[PDB]
């Protein structure tokens, strides 16, 4: 698989498309997310690609290699972090991200699996509770999808 | 991956919960539909995971090795043909198949596909029209979903 797709739905007006594409060695996310609130939402793969209960099913963050929370750039993150995305005034966020750890195929792969997007910024690790070093304290889960195989 | 799941939806009222999973050789899925009008309705693993327009998005049927369309006991079928799903008078229908084309790794692999139900039976290839050699004459896709990686 070269090219994935999520489709962001949820209980509230939060809703966006996003596409991955494998290019060179990486994998570029790109697409827009409407209806949010000002400001940054934490943007995460999460492991279950297990929409029964909603995005609370989709489970903790995508992490085969056991690591705690962080920050897309920090070397201890989870392969899910992607860290935030961030909404103009309209509720309007682009997003634009090359990331290295994910991709689509092999043991890195996200198809199949959750994105979602918080109600509150990501931290990236660095809050000092616990909490921080599990979820950023991204809070709830305003919308998320399955990720799947593109044409 | 051992274990997936589907949660079926669509435009009108027809829901329901997909649950895959791998035994030997073999891929278990059950689970059940609601909302059918009663009767067969034709039940295939389209081959992209888009749900960016509707169902239309998931294209044709998994067809790695470019077959003809069958039912699941035929040697000349499609992998994601799984036949007909049957619905009671309530418009319940319980699933309940074991196959042995479709798997949940390696190259027939379709976690990131949409499962499709289809409004008609799916008439095997056995109808007397080249639309039964493509589709099997199933007709509109009554719901859909991506199948993501379960717990
Ligand atoms: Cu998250
Ligand atoms: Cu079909
Ligand atoms: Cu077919
Ligand atoms: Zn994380």
């Amino acid at each position: 698989a070269t090219k994935a797709v999520c489709v962001l739905k949820g209980d509230g007006p939060v809703q966006g498309t996003i596409h991955f594409e494998a290019k060179g060695d990486t994998v570029v996310v790109t697409g827009s997310i409407t209806g949010l609130t000002e400001g940054d939402h934490g943007f995460h793969v999460h492991q279950f690609g297990d929409n029964t209960q909603g995005c609370t099913s989709a489970g903790p963050h995508f992490n085969p290699l056991s690591k705690k929370h962080g920050g897309p750039k920090d070397d201890e993150r989870h392969v899910g972090d992607l860290g935030n995305v961030t909404a103009d005034k309209n509720g309007v966020a682009i997003v634009d991200i090359v990331d290295p750890l994910i991709s689509l195929s092999g043991e890195y792969s996200i198809i199949g699996r959750t994105m979602v997007v918080h109600e509150k910024p990501d931290d990236l690790g660095r809050g000092g509770n616990e909490e921080s070093t599990k979820t950023g304290n991204a809070g709830s889960r305003l919308a998320c999808g399955v990720i799947g195989i593109a044409k």
